[PDB]
């Protein structure tokens, strides 16, 4: 009756998992588990974990297998977590996250201070490069400042759970390489709010991503 492993993941070691992701990306490396050049990504990540709030800085082929093996565990485990059941859920992201999505840093460039909206249908299917947290409430107030507001759609069979140590506040967390399909990416002008509905989503969200979270 072991603790989840994805508390590990989500709690005061989260800038080592995170710096960790982030090097995976930053190095193509396809999957976690086959990291050819070990030094080479260590030191990377080691040069990540330092930048981040608060700062990793224990970082060693210790500490790489340590998150690597843990990583590991939280897919082995995924299929026994608690799956969320609701239909739909929304994250908040700073504009940091358009150094990750090309397509996003296009579509903000074209975008950026426009006096009306803009939308741009997608169609476009990714992998998850992150473990990532979502709200089940959009006004979460970790949701509702942030520049940029994904707008999930879960569908049937999809991989959200309802696990780990902010579960009991509402969120609904992700696999790494979850895949989920770009429908839509959206601009709002300063005072415009998705859907027009500002008491629900306020008035802090330059950008909308509308997607949805496919079957596991
Ligand atoms: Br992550
Ligand atoms: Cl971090
Ligand atoms: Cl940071
Ligand atoms: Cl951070
Ligand atoms: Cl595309
Ligand atoms: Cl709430
Ligand atoms: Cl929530
Ligand atoms: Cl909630
Ligand atoms: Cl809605
Ligand atoms: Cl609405
Ligand atoms: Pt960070
Ligand atoms: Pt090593
Ligand atoms: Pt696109
Ligand atoms: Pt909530
Ligand atoms: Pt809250
Ligand atoms: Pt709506």
């Amino acid at each position: 009756k072991e603790d989840p492993a994805l508390y590990k993941q989500q709690g005061g070691e989260y800038p080592y998992y995170s710096s960790f992701t982030i090097a995976l990306q930053k190095l193509n490396i396809s999957h976690y588990d086959s990291i050819i050049d070990m030094d080479n990504f260590i030191s990377k990540w080691a040069e990540i974990g330092r930048n981040m709030k608060p700062a990793a800085r224990d970082i060693s082929h210790d500490k790489f297998i340590e998150v690597q093996k843990t990583l590991g565990k939280i897919d082995a485990e995924w299929s026994g977590y608690h799956s969320a059941d609701v239909n739909e859920t929304f994250r908040g992201d700073t504009p940091v996250i358009s150094n990750s999505y090309s397509w996003l840093a296009e579509f903000i460039n074209e975008s950026e201070g426009k006096s009306d909206t803009v939308q741009k249908s997608m169609d476009l299917e990714i992998k998850s490069p992150l473990i990532m947290s979502t709200a089940k409430d959009p006004k979460m107030g970790y949701v509702s400042g942030k520049t940029i507001m994904w707008h999930f759609d879960l569908e049937p069979g999809h991989a959200g759970v309802s696990e780990g140590l902010y579960a009991s506040e509402g969120e609904v967390t992700f696999p790494l390489y979850n895949r989920m399909k770009i429908t839509s990416l959206q601009y709002l002008p300063e005072g415009r709010s998705y859907m027009d509905n500002p008491e629900q989503y306020g008035t802090s969200h330059r950008y909308i991503i509308k997607a949805r979270m496919l079957p596991r």
